[PDB]
């Protein structure tokens, strides 16, 4: 034991969400861009907005699937281009991921979806 | 009467929406881009996707506001960058409009919102 191997490097997905503020009957919005990191070593997830400010990040931890599956956690198999994920009630729309991540997904048998 | 004037030219807004397909517990999506036209002469609206295919257009007609205001129709004052509009249950997110439209909005006292 003790061999040096970085075979559990984080997978990264580019996502966005619309912050939709309901002002009476009118809904205004802005688009916010995030990088979603998935750590294969412990199946934890972390989210950060590359750009008192609220909603800029989600700490590294295992995130439960939304209801009615809160007894389970998100796995790497739940992520793909053109797929939506829900963290703390907010819907993140994944639209891309880098080559390293695309290669990893291919290695685990996942077919990455076409551009959104 | 009979004077030639093109003082009621259409206003155009660039919008997008996510076609979100729910497959069991998983939601996949794609982004579709539309041009929304508003006609000041009769307050009608028309939508077209510049790009059997369904959801590519909405014919020119006055569109009712979503519930609970279906007794009223959309007006030019309901459109702005960073504003959402709902046509036939679908949410369109306006993200831009041309100079002609921005100029018209200024002329009617509307402050166009900053980029989304």
């Amino acid at each position: 034991s003790g061999w040096v191997a970085f075979d559990k490097q984080v997978l990264s997905f580019d996502a966005y969400l619309e912050e939709e503020v309901l002002d009476k009957s009118q809904t205004n919005y802005r688009i916010r861009y995030y990088k979603i990191y998935f750590y294969p070593e412990d199946d934890t997830i972390q989210v950060n907005e590359p750009e008192l400010l609220q909603g800029t990040s989600i700490r590294r931890h295992r995130i439960t699937l939304p209801p009615p599956d809160e007894d389970q956690f998100y796995t790497v198999y739940h992520f793909n281009v053109g797929t939506e994920v829900v963290f703390y009630g907010r819907t993140f729309k994944i639209y891309d991921c880098d080559a390293f991540t695309r290669n990893f997904l291919r290695k685990i048998g996942v077919k990455v979806n076409p551009p959104v």
